[PDB]
């Protein structure tokens, strides 16, 4: 479904995503640090919603939009496409490490949203 549905998977997935991304092209070392902050913010938002018994698919979706727009600010600052494709690759690898099943629609949606927010 979405790695955000379970607060524990959310954190494991995000950690693997950031671990993977650190070896990929497109981002400077300082941009990777900014991505990490964005990634922590997202995990924390998911976890806080869940802890308070306030989560819902629609709140999780809006957080995903905020997450992509935040990434896009960095991705838009190698090129946008090198960064976007690296995000997709690190996410794919993170799925394999965590769920063992790649959620390609999620990956594609993220790349789509990051590209969309960037061109604004
Ligand atoms: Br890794
Ligand atoms: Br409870």
């Amino acid at each position: 479904t979405t790695p955000w549905t379970n607060p524990g998977l959310a954190e494991n997935f995000m950690n693997s995503f950031m671990q993977g991304l650190s070896s990929m092209p497109g981002f400077t070392a300082s941009q990777l640090d900014d991505m990490s902050t964005i990634a922590q913010s997202m995990v924390q938002s998911i976890q806080s919603l869940a802890a308070q018994g306030r989560t819902s698919p629609n709140k999780l979706q809006a957080l995903n939009m905020r997450f992509a727009s935040s990434m896009a600010e960095i991705a838009a600052s190698g090129s946008l496409s090198t960064k976007t494709s690296s995000i997709a690759s690190a996410m794919s690898n993170a799925f394999l490490q965590t769920t063992g099943v790649v959620n390609q629609p999620f990956i594609n949606e993220i790349t789509q949203l990051v590209s969309m927010f960037a061109q604004a």
